[PDB]
């Protein structure tokens, strides 16, 4: 749970602060494990504060569908190293070989790592393909919890002071509007998801690219787009009831989206 800095042997970078890959290397032979580390690389108490929030939730969570934590070292998040990447470049590489079951397999998955976050009044904030892992091809985990928020008891929700730095295409009418985040903004963000995997992260149909091209500022374009009713296209050859479950979790209101414990036997019965 506790590892030395000594001992932990950069080998390349993962991705993003950043996460590379080292060797937890005691012996110092390129014997030991794999580890993903993750590190700031800008001061500020408030980044150092943000990253401490970071560590103590991950630390907190354990579910078969979450990145496990390992431990830290005095500074460094150490989680579990998933060498296939990110869920997002894993559809594109494999997309000849995985069906409509596997993709509801994940999304299974996903939706029950989603359950017991929010079982935890964790709010995830940046539910993306390229932020779920894949530990193998029939299992996926959720990670990067640098958004990552929990509810005080008595408030089912959070304001966010400034506008989120991530792709707009993601983020819940409300978050747009009035930077609203909850369990519910992150069903709408889960429909998206869904509609990632549906279209095996496609570049061209991606929803960067499909809304850019259904859409004055960029953020109250898509903000005026949403709120006329328009969604992004079933993805192609998309079975008739995965779609209807996305246009659910992109239900105008959050108090009308259904809560993830609503949506995981849904797809449990399509698979
Ligand atoms: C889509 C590219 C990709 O594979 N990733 C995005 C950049 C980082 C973020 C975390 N990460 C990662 N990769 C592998 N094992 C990990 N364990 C914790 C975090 C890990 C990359 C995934």
């Amino acid at each position: 749970t506790i590892f030395e800095e000594r001992h932990l042997k950069y080998i390349s970078q993962l991705g993003k602060g950043s996460v590379e890959l080292c060797r937890y290397d005691p012996l110092g032979d390129n014997t030991g494990a794999l580890v993903a580390v993750k590190q700031l690389q800008h001061s500020g108490p408030d980044q150092q504060r943000d990253f401490q929030r970071e560590i103590q939730i991950l630390k907190a969570l354990h579910s078969d569908f979450i990145v496990k934590y390992r431990g830290v070292s005095y500074l460094r998040l150490v989680m579990e190293y998933l060498p296939s990447g990110c869920l997002r470049d894993f559809l594109q590489r494999h997309r000849a070989r995985l069906d409509a079951s596997r993709l509801l397999l994940y999304s299974s998955q996903i939706c029950k790592g989603m359950e017991y976050l929010g079982s935890r009044r964790c709010v995830h904030r940046d539910l993306a393909a390229r932020n779920i892992l894949v530990e193998s091809e029939a299992h996926v985990k959720i990670a990067d919890f640098g958004l990552a928020k929990l509810l005080p008891l008595d408030k089912d929700y959070y304001v966010v002071r400034e506008p989120g730095q991530s792709p707009i295409f993601w983020y819940a009418p409300e978050s747009l509007s009035d930077n609203i985040f909850s369990r519910q903004s992150d069903v709408w963000s889960f429909g998206v998801v869904l509609y990632e995997l549906f279209t095996y992260c496609d570049k061209s149909c991606s929803p960067s690219a499909e809304f850019l091209r259904m859409m004055v500022p960029a953020l109250s374009r898509l903000l005026e787009l949403l709120e006329e009713g328009q969604r992004l296209p079933a993805p192609p050859a998309c079975p008739a009831e995965v779609h209807e479950l996305m246009k659910l979790c992109w239900a105008p209101s959050p108090q009308d989206r259904p809560s993830f414990s609503a949506l995981g036997p849904q797809l449990d019965m399509l698979w």
